[PDB]
DNA sequence: ATTGTGACGCT
């Protein structure tokens, strides 16, 4: 009753870049605007494989990780846009450099969580408290809310439904109220709006967004209405929500464990797991995820929105699939030269703009027939940014695999070498 | 012959 805590206290934002990639190439190439379009990694082998699909393009049933010759059965007026290549591999910098100029904007209006190369959660709490203290209980017009959709409204085309919903959401609303959740979720969204906003001026990039009390359900949320909208999910939205969410849907079940869910409990939908006792969960797949479960179940979950906008290490990885598997010490050397070039310019670049430098290199590789994508990681200190001493000692530290009698067997299919352990500097 | 990352948990 009572002093069952609904997991309401915070307002949480998921912000993710609308075809990221596909968004970048077409601000730069205008002739790419408004076309079925996708951005491809390499050329030869099936014309390029796939990562980033813009929505003309996915109406042709276009996918990430089709490759580009396929994707042209689908689609043969498809345009595509190459990934850069230096050194011999794909560079991902350009797209990098765009996520940066995102999320200096995102950072201005609160304390974000960079999760990938396009996308952040925010913390907005505090934001919601300080406009609802200017608001002086001023009523929330839907012209604030231009793109946003409410989850589960209306009830009782596309942008008819939607400003029915946010009427019926509006209309409902208790603004004298400023602990009521769901005008704490409004003010959110308000806020929310008043970011995409900027990121499109300031960028030309456009964004869909999520607003919930936690970051599982600003996440679902934010994947409801893409492209170029908002979805609030309010905690009674939860339980009609769930009651058909295949489980696989929820932010890191999309895998092994929520299988193992599926096929132990014998449920289909995130809901169904609101039969089961905390211990009974907690008995299946331990103490953690099974707490995590009988709380994510009734829309609540605690994990923080943490103040880190850059990434915690810097990585290069190349695969080298059948044929292409080095098999020489002179081929390994040559590689593991050009992962540490661009690291090192990557690292370079980092401690100029970031104040920071990192002090571990691990090196990773895969042997040709492993059924792993890692085979052995190993690693060693990082005391210069020098793309030659990188790639000796991460040769130093893998050399050991080689079982040759000049040659290198078995052949390598991937190496990766990733900066970690960054200290002040 | 999805590839190239990046976060985080387990032991
Ligand atoms: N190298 C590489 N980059 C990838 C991969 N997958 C995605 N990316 C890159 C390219 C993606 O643009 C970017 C962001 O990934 P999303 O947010 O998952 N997809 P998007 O923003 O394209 O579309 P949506 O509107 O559905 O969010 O990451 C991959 O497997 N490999
Ligand atoms: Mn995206
Ligand atoms: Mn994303």
């Amino acid at each position: 009753g009572p002093h069952m805590a609904t997991g309401q206290d915070r307002v949480v934002a998921l912000v993710d870049m609308d075809c990221f990639f596909v968004q970048v190439e077409q601000r730069q190439n205008p002739h790419l605007r408004n076309k079925p379009c996708a951005v491809v990694q390499y050329k030869s082998w099936k014309g390029g494989g796939i990562i980033a699909v813009s929505y003309e393009a996915r109406a042709f049933g276009v996918t990430r990780s089709m490759w580009a010759d396929d994707a042209k059965k689908l689609c043969p007026d498809l345009l595509l846009a190459q990934v850069r290549e230096s050194r011999g591999k794909a560079n991902l910098t350009k797209y990098r450099e765009a996520s940066v100029e995102v999320m200096e904007i995102m950072s201005r209006f609160a304390v974000i969580e960079r999760a990938s190369i396009d996308e952040a959660y925010v913390d907005l709490t505090s934001a919601v408290q300080e406009r609802l203290q200017k608001l002086q209980g001023q009523p929330i017009s839907a012209d604030l809310l231009p793109s946003t959709y409410i989850e589960g409204l209306p009830q009782g085309q596309k942008e008819g439904m939607r400003k029915q919903g946010l009427f019926q959401w509006l209309d409902s609303l208790q603004i004298d109220n400023l602990t009521s959740p769901d005008l704490q979720l409004t003010v959110g969204a308000v806020i929310v709006e008043e970011m995409r906003a900027a990121i499109e001026r300031e960028t030309g990039f456009q964004c869909s967004a999520g607003i919930s009390h936690n970051k599982v359900l600003a996440k679902l949320a934010c994947g409801l209405n893409k492209p170029n909208r908002q979805t609030l999910v309010s905690h009674g939205s939860v339980p009609q929500l769930f009651s058909q969410m295949p489980i696989r849907k929820i932010r890191s079940l999309g895998g092994k464990l929520g299988a193992s869910v599926i096929e132990i409990l014998g449920i289909e939908y995130m809901g169904e797991l609101t039969q089961f006792t905390e211990s009974q969960l907690q008995s299946h797949f331990g103490e953690k995820n099974g707490s995590w479960l009988y709380a994510m179940c009734r829309g609540i979950e605690h994990d923080p929105v943490k103040p880190r906008q850059l990434p915690k290490t810097i990585g290069c990885s190349k695969n080298f699939p059948g044929k292409t598997a080095l098999a020489t010490r002179e081929q390994v050397q040559w590689w593991l030269l050009q992962l540490a070039q661009e690291l090192e310019e990557r690292l370079t670049k980092d401690r100029n703009d970031n104040d920071r430098v990192a002090t571990q290199l691990v090196v990773s590789i895969r042997v040709q027939g492993d059924k792993r994508l890692s085979s052995l990681r190993r690693c060693c200190a990082l005391t210069r940014y020098d793309a030659h001493k990188m790639s000796h000692d991460a040769f130093t530290v893998i050399k050991n695999c080689n079982t040759s009698g000049t040659e290198w067997s078995p052949p390598l299919t991937m190496l990766f070498l990733c900066a970690t352990k960054f200290s002040a500097s």
